[PDB]
């Protein structure tokens, strides 16, 4: 299920997601990728191999969007259509664009590239959208 990203992750559905992530208060994380790009092939390892991000997802409902399973949904797509993108939702299921990857390009928010950046948007995520803090 997690398409090389990494099967120690527990990962969801959407909607399956959406429903674990309203009844355990927990935020989601959303990768959206495509099996041809180079981007994501570059992603997944570097993802997969970091004992970091294993230990944050534990906070998160983890999904993967793979291919065709990526919504047809602009609140996916805020700053364009490039990929892959990682986006973090609240647990009521709003994407919040607020939360960019912060040591990356400015025209691109949602483009991490390292498994360093990633944890830094992990870390903010679970910050400000665990327990409505935000
Ligand atoms: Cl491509
Ligand atoms: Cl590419
Ligand atoms: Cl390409
Ligand atoms: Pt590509
Ligand atoms: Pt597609």
């Amino acid at each position: 299920l997690g398409k090389g990203f990494g099967d120690h992750i527990h990962w969801r559905t959407l909607e399956d997601g959406k429903k674990e992530a309203a009844a355990s208060g927990l935020p989601l994380m959303v990768i959206i990728h495509k099996s041809w790009c180079g981007a994501c092939k570059a992603l997944k390892p570097k993802f997969a191999e970091s004992t970091e991000i294993s230990e944050l997802s534990h906070n998160f409902v983890m999904v993967n969007l793979e291919d065709e399973e990526e919504p047809k949904d602009e609140d996916f797509s805020p700053d364009g259509g490039y990929i892959p993108r990682i986006l973090f939702l609240d647990p009521s299921g709003k994407v919040h664009p607020e939360i960019i990857n912060e040591n990356g390009n400015p025209s691109y928010k949602y483009f991490y590239v390292s498994a360093e950046q990633v944890v830094q948007g992990m870390k903010e995520a679970q910050e400000r959208l665990t327990g409505d803090a935000f």
